């Protein structure tokens, strides 16, 4: 029982953990780490400049957003079948979870995730799936990206829900509080940060992965696609990335490119990223936008 989640079993999702890191590394290193996702969209789940290289400093203690794949099963969330994690010459199931992943799972959690029958009895280069907290659900009818956060000292739930423009309310519905008060340290949050609203289509193979808070950004359709999000708007902003291996992308109607808009406020309207198919070969699909 670790994040709630209330949708269908096998619905995957797009999640997120604030990850502290204990030592000095680099970006590079964390997608190795955690390989749940690629090193761009690690940087722009970050905000971090396009063409930034992987030996981008992560200093000690300091704390990195890495996105990753959450399945949900009847009643939970966990990330999908990764991080995979190999086991070093004296490690310990509970070392494991405390000191290499934050302790955002338990060793319970970890054993009961690799039918692993009695806690103390694992074997150096055995591979264990470590299932990160995640959901899956919405918030308030609306799409959100969970992030878990790991509550450090002197937090209160005022000024977490400030920091990622989240009602404060929410948080507590969300995460079981009953007096805020004093927020015990080391205390797993489930923190569903608001996202931009966008046009991808249920049809689409990315349909629950291009969840973006502000500021962020992310690759799609094979890294054809550019999706940005700002607070500014609320809405998804793509462009097409021009890798030469990639498809035409379709004007809506005609003589409206990805990205342009006719009209002029509030009626206007823009041709959007609707998602992409890839049985045969990749297509991309777009669609025109009302302003939201
Ligand atoms: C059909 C066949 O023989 N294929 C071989 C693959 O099975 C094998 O992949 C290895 O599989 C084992 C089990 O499939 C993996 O260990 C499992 O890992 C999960 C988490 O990843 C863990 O929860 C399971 O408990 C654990 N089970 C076991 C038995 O350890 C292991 O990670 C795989 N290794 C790699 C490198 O992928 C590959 C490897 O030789 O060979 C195929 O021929
Ligand atoms: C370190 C920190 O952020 N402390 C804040 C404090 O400034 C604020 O008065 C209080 C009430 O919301 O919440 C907490």
């Amino acid at each position: 029982a670790n994040f709630t989640c209330a949708v269908a079993s096998g619905t995957t999702c797009k999640s997120a953990i604030l990850y502290t890191s204990p030592n000095a590394t680099t970006y590079g290193n964390l997608v190795a780490r955690f390989n749940t996702t690629t090193l761009p969209d690690l940087l722009g789940a970050n905000g971090l400049p396009d063409g930034t290289l992987s030996s981008a400093p992560v200093a000690a203690n300091s704390t990195v957003k890495i996105p990753f794949r959450c399945r949900c099963n009847g009643d939970v969330g966990q990330s999908d079948r990764l991080p995979i994690y190999v086991v070093q010459p004296q490690d310990g199931l509970d070392a494991i979870a405390r000191n290499v992943f934050n302790a955002f799972v338990t060793y319970q959690e970890i054993a009961a995730a690799n039918n692993i029958p009695d806690p103390n009895k694992i074997n150096v280069s055995q591979t264990l799936w470590i299932p990160l907290p995640c959901s899956c659900d919405k918030e308030e009818g609306s799409n959100v990206m969970h992030l878990a956060y790991s509550v450090g000292k002197g937090e209160n739930t005022s000024a977490i829900a400030a920091k990622y423009g989240v009602t404060e309310s929410t948080l507590l519905t969300r995460n079981k509080i009953d007096d805020p008060t004093k927020l015990q340290m080391g205390q797993i949050l489930d923190v569903p940060l608001p996202v931009c609203r966008s046009s991808i289509s249920d049809t689409s193979a990315d349909h629950n992965l291009m969840l973006l808070p502000d500021g962020t950004y992310g690759f799609t359709a094979g890294n054809c696609i550019r999706c940005s999000c700002s607070s500014t708007t609320y809405q998804l902003n793509c462009t097409a990335v021009q890798n030469k291996g990639c498809p035409s992308v379709p004007l809506c109607n005609g003589t409206l490119k990805l990205g342009e808009t006719n009209g002029t406020g509030c009626g206007s309207t823009t041709c959007a990223y609707s998602g992409y198919s890839n049985s045969s070969s990749l297509i991309i699909q777009t669609s025109l936008a009302t302003n939201q």
